[PDB]
RNA sequence: GGAUUGAAACGCCAUGCUCAGGCUGGCGAGUGCGCGCCACUCAUCAAG
């Protein structure tokens, strides 16, 4: 169920969702630490729609951002 | 139920491969070559 169909960034592309009750299956990257460079991690509404960015490490195929409601990523 | 640099977003309108042009003119299968040389149907059996 959902309130609306998610989709992959536009609406045009659905995505298929499963909740997920267990350990992650393997990465195609699992053994690659790889450097994507900053890239977006959400706007900051309360600061006139401020955007702000992180720089992505994909090290094993996951990446972990920083939390976005941190002050030392928002403005 | 506020926000998936999102929410909205046609490649689309239309356009003869056509007009046409002998595969033709002509060329003996032909000259010739015994099925032939021989060989008993035959040795018997009343008519009732």
């Amino acid at each position: 169920q959902s309130f609306q169909q998610p989709c992959l960034g536009c609406r045009e592309f659905p995505a298929s969702f499963e909740l997920l009750e267990g350990d992650v299956p393997l990465s195609c990257y699992a053994g690659e630490k790889r450097d994507l460079g900053y890239m977006l991690l959400d706007i900051d509404f309360e600061r006139d729609m401020t955007p702000l960015f992180f720089k992505a490490v994909m090290e094993d195929g996951v990446i972990t951002p920083p939390s976005r409601t941190s002050p030392e990523v928002r403005a």
